[PDB]
């Protein structure tokens, strides 16, 4: 059966979104450089090691869906310099997102998370994202343009044996989900820095870790229209960190007003006709 | 033709949402007491007088849709004690909203605004709300439960001659909008404190001010599911003001995490499995 289309981030930039819209998935080879992956991993390392189980009883908002052998750490801007600078300002990410969301308007990060799966982590059930946070998305018309997309960036090797992601190609256009079976999937085999890009309608799942030794890690970046509420908050991020970012990165983290694509757009998160950034006199690119 | 159903806030509380869902509109008599209206008006008075035209060239996010004889002031929590305490904690408002949005989950304020229309303000064109800020809503299925509702609270008398709101009853279920005509409307005649409640699909418009002397004022409260981004931001509201509010009011203004109605909800605006309010140790009901 047909494999997931593979595209260069360097040469095939304009082909990436059209490919995903047609097939429901694409692999962006070298989405992040090996340098950025190294720094990213180094910076988040301790935070994933201290992370408790998804549904730990200490948590206000426990995640009862993810397996107990999953560690997910979000709100990465205060943790990681590589994330807040390099990936939040990724030229490739921003071309794809503007390609994807131009019908709606501004987009932002719904969640940037590092996921690490312990050895022998079981396969996830096949699913579409967004159904445990945004019930609204299920009420969208079948042909409505995708309101969110997910970059699953490999931070270690994705192999068949260590639980590389499964996708069902074309499943983003499925209405009837009775064809849903692991029999219909193909794998996202990836080197560190490659990204699997899917939509909120692409049926997919984490793979079974079968070696019993390897630890698979990924950076999942759910980008979505600014009209939908993020899964994570950057409200508690220190102001010196926010003010070190570019204006674009600030907007992505909810530290700016937003705009819809409506011809006479009246805006989102505004303050009596003025933006957040003006009202709070928020500075940008102030180094730490 | 059939007039807008009128309901008591005291006796008919459970009938209000069912009435709106059937007819697209209802008048809630004495939604706010005359005392609350007085305090509200007194507190916002100067802020509406200093408010420039909707599309003033000083503005970052000008509103090019509203007439030049309209003054709209939003982000009312820092301006008005009556708003932040009395209306944000309105028992009637919260019963109606939980009735309306239970399929989706938590709801919050998309915009709380005082609108004041100058004498001889023209009638607005018939419209549905949300189309200049949330293009996503037009892509919802026809029978999807309303994702936002609008309380248009009279802060002065609404009469036929001074531009009382027009609605088309049943128009919230319309797909074909060729029957749209001022011929099909009825008026929301209201005393101060009464509220016209409509959905995001109800076709309506501000009326023509024909006396040339009267100034009509209203408080419009767009309540919507927490999965949709507010039109206004409370990010710049002083922390002592936020900490004076109830936990419920804090959530309504985006100063708390939110929950969807999904059985294993994973939450909105969370921080590594914990809420905003915990992470920032946000206090509540600390008087000023
Ligand atoms: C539940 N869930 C997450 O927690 C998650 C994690 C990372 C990025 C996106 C994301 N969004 C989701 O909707 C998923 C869906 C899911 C996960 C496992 C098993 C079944 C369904
Ligand atoms: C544009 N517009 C607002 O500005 C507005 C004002 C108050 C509360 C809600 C609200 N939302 C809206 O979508 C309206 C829609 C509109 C207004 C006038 C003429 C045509 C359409
Ligand atoms: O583990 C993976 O590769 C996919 C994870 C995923 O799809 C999810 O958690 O939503
Ligand atoms: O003026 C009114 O009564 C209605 C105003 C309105 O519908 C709007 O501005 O969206
Ligand atoms: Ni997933
Ligand atoms: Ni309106």
């Amino acid at each position: 059966k047909s494999q997931i289309p593979r595209l260069s981030a360097i040469n095939d930039l304009h082909k990436i979104w059209p490919t995903v819209e047609e097939h429901g998935a694409a692999i962006i080879e070298s989405f992040l450089s090996l340098d950025i992956v190294r720094r990213l991993n180094e910076e988040v390392d301790p935070f994933v090691k201290i992370e408790p189980i998804p549904a730990a009883k200490t948590k206000d908002h426990p995640n009862h869906v993810l397996s107990t052998t999953t560690r997910l750490v979000n709100v990465l801007a205060p943790i990681s310099k590589a994330y807040r600078e390099d990936v939040l300002n990724s030229k490739v990410l921003h071309r794809i997102c503007s390609d994807a969301f131009h019908v709606y308007g501004d987009y932002w990060v719904l969640m940037g998370a590092v996921m690490e799966l312990a050895p022998s982590n079981p396969a996830q059930p096949l699913h579409r994202d967004m159904r445990f946070s945004h019930p609204i998305v299920e009420y969208l018309k079948p042909d409505a343009p995708a309101t969110s997309i997910n970059f699953l960036v490999a931070l270690s090797p994705f192999t068949a044996e260590n639980g590389a992601t499964h996708v069902i190609l074309g499943s983003h256009k499925w209405q009837n989900l009775s064809n849903v079976s692991m029999d219909a999937t193909v794998r996202a085999l990836m080197n560190p820095g490659d990204a699997l890009l899917i939509t909120d309608s692409t049926i997919h799942c984490g793979g079974a870790e079968t070696t019993g030794t390897e630890t698979r890690r990924l950076l999942t970046i759910t980008m979505g229209i600014s009209q939908l509420t993020p899964l994570e908050s950057n409200l508690a991020v220190p102001r010196p960190v926010i003010e070190s970012l570019t204006p674009l990165a600030q907007r992505l983290l909810g530290w700016a007003s937003q705009r819809s694509a409506a011809p006479r757009d009246i805006g989102l998160l505004t303050i009596r006709g003025n933006s957040i950034e003006k009202t709070m006199n928020l500075k940008a690119e102030q180094p730490l």
